[PDB]
């Protein structure tokens, strides 16, 4: 696929620009809460608003975020870091 993109992992599973082959989860149905995810996803390059990993293909998160799994307990939005 693209060259990087496996969700700008400060500290969870594989990142945004490193891996590329583990699993990663898809966008929900509700646009916003969509955009929400964005922001655990990285943002402006984190840094430069230069476009890289533009949120167009289809950016989706990864595994070791969650708590448990299918998330649950209290943990929504992909945020862990
Ligand atoms: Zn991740």
């Amino acid at each position: 696929g693209s060259p990087g993109f496996t969700c700008c992992v400060p500290g969870c599973y594989n990142n945004s620009h490193r891996d590329k082959a583990l699993h990663f989860y898809t966008f929900p149905k509700d646009a916003e809460l969509r955009r929400l995810w964005l922001k655990n996803v990285s943002r402006a390059g984190v840094s430069g608003c230069f476009s890289t990993f533009q949120p167009t293909t289809g950016h989706r998160l990864c595994s070791v975020h969650f708590q448990g799994g299918r998330k649950t307990y209290t943990v929504r939005v992909p945020t862990i870091f």
